[PDB]
């Protein structure tokens, strides 16, 4: 079972080009590992770069996209270019890799998730700069692996300092309490793709839980 | 029809005891204005404060905590004193307001944000003191107003700059652009109760919106 990371990341290119420049240096990172991608699908921004830079190096098969039936175009221009059987015109598949349709968000988030949790080890998530739904992805998958529900980790990835209030608002929560601890490490961050990547590889859920309470076990 | 205002906040109490303090006080304040309580449910942390206080000042009807069937309890101890006719172990309804109980996390957040929805004016959601939890929930009845799902406002109470992080993120994504200008204006942020209560019902989501495109219609 090969090894799938599902990058979050912004639906837009982002104001410094080093977001653009990280999504393809994640793309060839990931791409040399023979990690296959799952994203949010579309052709748009840090996404469809990714999308693009993987596929680019290692085919359609190494990338999957998973996309709202609203997103769906249904006439051929630029990017999309593949039609489905039922007609929904979809990212053209050698460029951004297969995609899969569905219903609605709910399902769409919980797809990615399994296709995540049943990948092989380093499996997990990263999230690169993205806005209200990156984060909100990010969280997501955090309160998950919180509930037990997967045992996969969670990286950040920082282009330059681009998380820091996230980070510094995980250091207060901890610090408050609120964040239990041994769960202060669900979450890690990494300032590039090879320090992300090497990072959905080294966790384990169980570490910080072992740290905390195996002098007192 | 009555205003009905969801608080998301920890099911832990915090270190600094402003956090508790702040929920008693936003208690007070909601409950002043005849303003209805929405929250998940429970009877610790700054959940059961809240709902301890508003249910305290107005009675079991001013407030509707809604559980999942996995905290449900079947036996009678302590803050759980009523029992449901499905032999269901509740908190107590005249010391934490009515409870509805849910079979699931998903149907519980479209529940809650329902019951805000069809509320009065003046309502919508506020972020208190938390953890990942509430900060999942926050970011995701962002997301649901950012894709015209509702018309609410959002609002941040800060203790103490214990919410600094994430609005620091917040204008870092509207200054890379990651978070669309007119979106900035999603989330607001306030220092005491009155502040929460009165930006929750001084917002108007379509005001960002008019503010950048009415010189530019
Ligand atoms: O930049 P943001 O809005 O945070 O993220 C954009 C994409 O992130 C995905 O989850 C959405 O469904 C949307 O397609
Ligand atoms: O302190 P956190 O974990 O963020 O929030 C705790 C509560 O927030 C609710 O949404 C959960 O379902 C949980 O009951």
């Amino acid at each position: 079972p090969r090894a799938k990371i599902c990058v979050f990341c912004g639906s837009s290119g982002g104001a410094s080009p080093a977001h653009m420049e990280a999504a393809r240096q994640l793309g060839r990172v990931m791409a040399e590992n023979n990690i296959d991608l799952v994203y949010g699908g579309g052709t748009v921004g840090l996404m469809g770069e990714v999308a693009r830079t993987v596929c680019s190096i290692n085919g359609p098969e190494s990338v999957h996209g998973i996309i709202p039936e609203a997103l769906v175009r249904y006439e051929r221009d630029g990017t999309y270019q593949t039609v489905k059987d039922n007609k929904q015109v979809v990212p053209t598949e050698t460029v951004y890799g297969r995609t899969t349709v569905v219903k609605d968000m709910h399902t769409r988030k919980k797809m990615m998730a399994e296709e995540v949790i049943s990948g092989g080890p380093g499996s997990g998530f990263i999230g690169l700069s993205g806005g209200y739904g990156t984060m909100e992805e990010v969280f997501e998958v955090i309160t998950w692996n919180q509930l037990g529900i997967h045992t996969k980790g969670i990286c950040l990835l920082n282009v330059e300092g681009y998380w820091d209030g996230i980070l510094q608002w995980i250091n207060m929560a901890a610090a408050q309490g609120f964040v239990q601890p041994g769960n202060e490490t669900i979450v890690v961050s990494a300032g590039d793709a090879e320090g992300a990547v090497r990072a959905l590889r080294e966790y384990k859920v169980s570490e910080a839980t072992f740290k905390l309470e195996w002098g007192r076990q």
